[PDB]
């Protein structure tokens, strides 16, 4: 807690001077918190700053050495008086834009008439990640917009919409950890179970993560694209074996007739069978294409209209 000082207005800026030295970075002054930057100019409004509390950026004055430290940056909101908004739940505030962030006391900037509901963590920074609100899950952006060299932290903390990947993020993305896919609706609601997006079907389960590969959902087997997740139908060559999935996407087992041709999908895994196989005591022969032989001979041996072997 900083004491023995005084706020001073000068040069269309504001400072906190004690013993004739300017205050810098974070300071607790009389039950309130302020951030005076690198040269002492008090900040107002939306600010993207290193997290306070470590002491490496706290209770410092312009006459002391500033230490090298690797601290994560986060969004904070200060009032027009310079006092930090110590909110830990939610609050409606002016939207974060390209022209109301990083301003100092004295600097006049347009007030965004657009107001948004921002959420805060227990340390007064804008919350990121998942949040539950009225029986639904929303995702607040963990990362800004990336570029070849450009990074815009402005979207951090905003309600995500559409296809969104959830990364493990501290200061940078952790590419060693998984990053599932989610879809937030036109109001940010996380989608669950089966959903049709852009004409194709996707399964999000009960947790919301997009499914990939084979998935057993309510007694049926489905195949979601191994990478893009969209549901497959019809004949599919997966794992060097053949499978037929209905228009509903449900895998087919047993006998199936495509037009006039008969195929047999193995009972267990539904893989198409070839060559000689036996169903309920009787024998059948299926060509390389999986098509069943009917009313013909196979190596001299005869099969009737049902494909059954007739001694
Ligand atoms: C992703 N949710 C927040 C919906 C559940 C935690 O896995
Ligand atoms: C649906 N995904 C976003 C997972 C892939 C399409 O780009
Ligand atoms: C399971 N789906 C919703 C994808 C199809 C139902 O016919
Ligand atoms: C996932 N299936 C069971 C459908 C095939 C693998 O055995
Ligand atoms: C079973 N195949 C997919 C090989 C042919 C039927 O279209
Ligand atoms: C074996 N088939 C399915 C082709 C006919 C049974 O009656």
């Amino acid at each position: 807690n900083t004491t023995g000082g005084r706020f001073v207005d000068k040069d269309n800026r504001k400072y906190y001077v004690k013993d004739d030295h300017k205050a810098i970075y974070w300071h607790k002054i009389d039950g309130k918190t302020y951030y005076f930057g690198d040269i002492g100019e008090m900040v107002v409004g939306w600010q993207y700053l290193e997290i306070p509390g470590t002491g490496y950026r706290d209770n410092l004055f312009d006459n002391q050495p500033v230490n090298e430290i690797g601290l994560q940056e986060k969004w904070y909101y200060f009032g027009q008086d310079g006092a930090l908004l110590e909110q830990t739940d939610k609050q409606v505030l002016e939207a974060k834009t390209s022209e109301n962030t990083g301003k100092v006391y004295g600097e006049q900037y347009p007030l965004s008439a657009e107001k948004r509901t921002y959420y805060f963590d227990n340390n007064y920074a804008v919350k990121t990640g998942w949040i539950y609100e009225d029986g639904n899950w929303y995702y607040l952006n963990k990362l800004g917009n990336f570029g070849d060299d450009s990074y815009n932290p402005l979207p951090i903390g905003e309600v995500a919409k559409g296809w969104t990947q959830d990364f493990h993020v501290t200061i940078d993305i952790d590419r060693s950890k998984p990053a599932p896919w989610y879809y937030l609706d036109a109001s940010g609601k996380m989608l669950t179970d089966w959903q049709k997006v852009n004409g194709k079907w996707y399964y999000f389960g009960s947790s919301g993560s997009m499914a990939t590969g084979w998935k057993y959902v309510r007694g049926k087997w489905y195949y979601l694209d191994n990478k893009n997740g969209d549901m497959k139908t019809g004949w599919q060559y997966l794992g060097n074996k053949w499978y037929y999935l209905r228009s509903s996407g449900a895998m087919v087992t047993g006998w199936y007739q495509d037009g006039l041709t008969w195929y047999y999908l193995n009972a267990g895994n539904g893989d198409m069978k070839t060559g000689w196989f036996q169903v309920n005591g009787k024998w059948y022969y299926a060509y390389s294409s999986g098509a069943l032989a009917v009313n013909t001979t196979v190596d001299g041996y005869s099969v009737n209209y049902n494909g059954e072997w007739v001694q």
